[PDB]
């Protein structure tokens, strides 16, 4: 649904800068209006209070455009008189979007006077003094809990003259206490306005004279992973294609000989072939395992499915971007059907049909009619492996040839031909072509988030949430590949695309330490290359923080670590490190969940409270919070952390 | 906003117990439908998934009634085919409400099996084993984080036959890990159904032969605080009237003299009058300061405005309930216009007009027209003193005679005669008659909430929230007293009444130690009497926990405590105790905010991290968690804590 103006902040004209709020619609009008996308209300002033169904924040008009933050508004339309107003500008790199100001809105005039005394207008219509520190930073004169600033994203920072310097996007905190603010400067709005609104990256980049990074954006099934590298090779170039998917990589190996007359090298855990062809497909993981870029090996490196924000992909792409030019590559291509800021749009091959409550098979609050999957080939996405197992069993019991597939199973369990219903997690979301007549989508997924909970340190949490627009379009894209297909779904919405959580950064340091022999400093170099590259998914810059954390986790127990690596569960390094600290203290793990099995053999010798370093799951045992490592991580958390408001 | 049926949990009819969900609406309807009260959807099943605009939980049909928890639904109507359906049952004491089961719904059979293996059905249609421990208690077979049980209140506990043993209401936790469940047994549903539809409490209870506690409920301005005690006195009884309000208590003296020919004793912190009359008006605070009930002093003790859930009232009423019989009182009267579960109904004397955006004075997102308050006598409620000061300054200003009244100002600031606009906090919400032609209500208020945040211990947090139904009716009732009046408001809504937070219990122990020379054990006895008395506001039973915490806080610095008491801020005992710990540790306080001003004299000598005991506001300083008191309080949090789901 649409973002909706629900009120305004009225700014003083004369003298000291003051503000007050006017509210213009309640909840009922908000929702109704969010749907029709038709808002008949007269808009006034320059600072609007805007609301989605779930969140509320600000928007500031400058130069005839109503500006706000991407992290708040996504790519959403703004409700307007004639109906929904699509964003004119969507700049994910700058966390900035804009709609053409509706009639009645007035614009603030840009501040061009280099005044460093600033005033931030909050959603509560407070005006708080801020000292400008940099192009996009200013310190607060009196610090405040972040909770106070929450909902003031999009609000103006003003000069003493009432001219706008930029809009508020983020707080810089010390353990939950905001001490500085980060803003999108008015000049970024200016740059945006004199740049193309349309960027059709649908053609393969030309191979440049000197090193360049370029983007390739075209719909699922169009040929990005197959036709494009084959055409580069046919022109005499050596090409490495990196994909996050084992299943897809193996698929290219079987497909490319007959499809494009090229029998590529293949590099994965279960299958490494050297044919000597000028095309190589590898996973990001295997690429990392082999040590990254080899000097002079490739002309073109394709970072394929670069919408993937699993830690292996992030670290893999950062490695390419840090090493490619030195390694003699002429071109890095960042290829994806669903770039940051994209929304799901109609696919020419794909008919979409909502599930209803009618059907024999209960599916995420709706139902699947048995006749929809009785014959033919179908892929059904479930959010968890457990649901996959359960659904597969149910269907099998109904005489349907069903097979579950997810992380830790072998690709071979999927039959390549004949009738089948594959019930999968996002292990099959990206890259893969399984010849499916249809996809059925639960529209939910699992995600991890870090919370700086100070209890004593941080928490990594797992929750199931609505899918974003990358997931919806990629899951949908598993059908309609070279032919017609069907997409059935439970719910119609999607979260905005192109953002990922700080926990993934934590995951990258972990993997660098556990699997790829990278010092934390080495990982930072690779991740910094990723973050410095425009057009990729974005994340809060917590590199210094995470580096400091892992840098202090020295002398892990090699035995426990090999075990956590072997069992293949999340944060093998953080888990083995907590276990290490436990063992050396003869103390029990936080709980006796499966997470802590590397410790089971010591169970009768472990007593008293757990020296808790951080929280990776439920903690059932008593804890003590004064282990030297705990104190070190607490100290790490004293550094500035930028968090969104 | 009505409660809305958004789906159902379908249960199996034979064999092992299984469940699955069907979803019948999104925010389409839900938020819409809750705001319109109309739901044409046909109801099926015995377990409904229900929702308000803000929260989602369950309802279970038993004996033709759709039951759920008061803490989730309040007194809300259920959206129905022909409009909102009024609750048939409202049992705040048991946390239980019910609507007549809509057509199409089936009921579960009450369980008589006497089985101790139960199964709890969650909102995600999970079915989880529970061993019955008591009448309303059961242990989980495997503990889960409490977050998992959230949104499942109102859900059924089933015995193996699928018959209902009761509905889920709260989790018993150990550091956030649920290990048992508290439920409302079907027999309570049985008792609730057999209890009178309506009990009339509008007439003064007769004085019984043996001690009795009785209720008196009647509209604002009906005479509960004046006519009633005057009538009892005419019958020859000695009557103590305890009222929360300093302002109202002082007002009774002159008025009772002129209207009722009684010159009452008056007891407040700021002023005492002893006339020897058979009627005494006292604040709850002065009553506690006086040592509570004096042997054989009164026949009748009226706990007036017993809707009040400030800590002083709760401790005051608890003291009465524990002491009155032994002190030789024959009757205790719990009097209020707004008992737990009540909602605001129209008042014969009061015309209600919503504020619009039209007017010269900005007010909480709306506007006040100058002509509505110029002139005559008017009372405007703001949520904070700062807002009262700002608005009073603005009104005068425009040449309006305005004064702010809040705690810390002398009652004499309010002119008893002539034009005035009094801008007040809830210092003037209950009891008071100020001869106002109107009340203008911001409809918000300030509340405190405890969070068991384990960082390292607990947090007391202050937030601004929508007013409850007690606040609406009580604030409104400041006008229309013996004559017509006008109530102007910012927003239509009201939160449910009759519940208060655990932090109030914390405040009670704090006040006991700080002001009334009560040991924590002493305070527990008084609070236990409050909690055991039906018909009063309800709270989670955290008495043992809080008592354990304060019992450990020994050897407070007398001078610090004297200072925090004198400054009048929120938790003088806890603040002075943290200050004591800091000064002895030669360490700085959590911040240099005004809360910690008692330490300023020592500032130059204090360095290093704060030995943090708990969180009462922002913590700016680095912290250490090594202090023995910190560890004592951590150990206290290991106790069972029941929290709602
Ligand atoms: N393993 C495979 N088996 C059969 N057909 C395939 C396979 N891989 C690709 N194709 C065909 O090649 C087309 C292009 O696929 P691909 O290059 O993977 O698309 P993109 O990367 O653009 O999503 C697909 O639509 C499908 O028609
Ligand atoms: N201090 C006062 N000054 C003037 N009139 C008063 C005062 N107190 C009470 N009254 C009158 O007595 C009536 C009953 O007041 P009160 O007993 O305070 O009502 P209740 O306690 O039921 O709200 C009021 O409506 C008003 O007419
Ligand atoms: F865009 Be394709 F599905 F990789
Ligand atoms: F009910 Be009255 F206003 F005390
Ligand atoms: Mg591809
Ligand atoms: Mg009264």
């Amino acid at each position: 649904g649409s973002v909706v103006i629900v009120g305004r902040i009225i700014l003083s004209g004369s003298g000291s800068i003051t503000a007050y709020s006017q509210q213009t619609r309640g909840l009922l009008g908000c929702i109704i209006t969010s749907l029709t996308g038709r808002d008949k209300n007269q808009v006034e002033g320059e600072v609007q209070v805007v609301s989605t169904a779930t969140q509320s924040f600000l928007a500031t008009c400058v130069n005839g455009v109503c500006w706000t933050v991407y992290h708040g508004a996504g790519s959403k339309t703004l409700a307007g008189p004639k109906g929904p107003i699509t964003q004119m500008y969507t700049n994910v790199d700058q966390d900035l979007v804009g709609w053409q100001a509706p009639p009645g809105a007035r614009s603030l005039t840009p501040c061009t006077c280099g005044s460093s005394d600033l005033y931030l207008v909050t959603r509560h219509a407070d005006v708080i003094p801020v000292r400008r520190r940099g192009d996009s930073r200013g310190s607060l004169l009196s610090p405040r809990p972040v909770s106070y600033l929450k909902g003031s994203s999009g609000g103006p920072l003003l000069c003493p003259s009432g001219h706008a310097v930029g809009i508020f996007r983020a707080a810089v905190c010390t353990r939950g206490v905001a001490k500085a603010v980060d803003f999108v400067p008015v000049e970024s709005m200016e740059t945006t306005m004199r740049s193309p609104v349309f960027t059709d990256n649908s053609s393969p980049p030309a191979v440049p004279q000197s090193f360049q990074v370029a983007h390739l954006h075209a719909p699922t099934g169009s040929g990005k992973s197959t036709k494009v590298p084959a055409a580069y090779a046919a022109q005499g170039y050596k090409v490495l294609v990196l994909n996050p998917s084992v299943a897809a990589t193996l698929g290219f190996g079987a497909y490319m000989s007959k499809a494009h007359g090229i029998d590529p090298n293949i590099r994965t855990g279960v299958r490494t072939i050297t044919t000597g062809a000028p095309v190589t497909y590898s996973t990001y993981g295997k690429f990392l395992a082999d040590g990254g870029c080899s000097g002079g090996a490739y002309d073109i490196i394709i970072c394929d499915e670069c919408h993937s924000t699993d830690s292996t992909t992030i670290l893999g792409i950062g490695t390419v971007l840090d090493q490619a030019e030195t390694a003699g590559a002429r071109l890095v291509v960042l290829a994806t059907a669903t770039p940051p800021g994209s929304v799901t749009v109609p696919h020419p091959n794909i008919e979409e049909v909502a599930l209803s409550n009618t059907g024999e098979i209960p599916f995420y609050g709706k139902a699947i009619p048995i006749e929809a999957i009785r014959g033919g080939r179908h892929l059904i996405f479930c959010h968890s492996k457990k649901k996959c197992d359960e659904l597969a069993a149910k269907l099998s019991g109904l005489g349907i040839n069903a097979v579950a597939y997810y992380r830790g199973l072998d690709v071979s369990v999927i039959p390549t031909i004949g009738d089948v219903v594959v019930v999968a997690t996002d292990a099959l979301m990206t890259g893969y072509t399984g010849d499916f007549d249809s996809v059925i989508d639960c529209n939910t997924c699992v995600t991890q988030t870090v919370d700086f909970s100070l209890d004593p340190t941080f928490t990594i949490e797992t929750t199931t949430v609505p899918q974003d627009a990358v997931s919806r379009s990629q899951r949908r894209g598993r059908t309609g590949r070279g032919r017609r297909g069907i997409y059935r779904f439970v719910t119609p919405g999607e979260r905005p695309s192109g953002m990922f959580d700080s926990s993934v950064l934590c995951e990258c340091y972990d993997a660098g330490c556990a699997w790829y022999e990278l010092t934390p400093a080495e990982t930072s170099v690779r991740l910094r290359a990723y973050l410095n590259t425009p057009g990729l998914p974005v994340c809060q810059d917590h590199l210094e923080f995470w580096e400091s954390v892992f840098t202090g986790l020295t002398h892990i127990d090699a035995h426990f670590l090999s075990q956590t690596k072997q069992a293949g569960d999340n944060f093998p390094y953080l888990v083995a490190y907590q276990a290490t600290v436990c063992a050396r203290a003869q103390a029990p793990p936080p709980s006796w969940d499966q997470m802590w099995k590397c410790l089971i053999r010591l169970k009768p010798t472990l007593h008293g409270p757990t020296p808790l370093l951080y929280r990776l799951g439920a903690v059932q045992n008593e804890v003590t919070l004064t282990h030297p490592i705990t104190k070190y991580i607490m100290a790490c958390m004293s550094a500035d952390l930028e968090v969104v408001t």
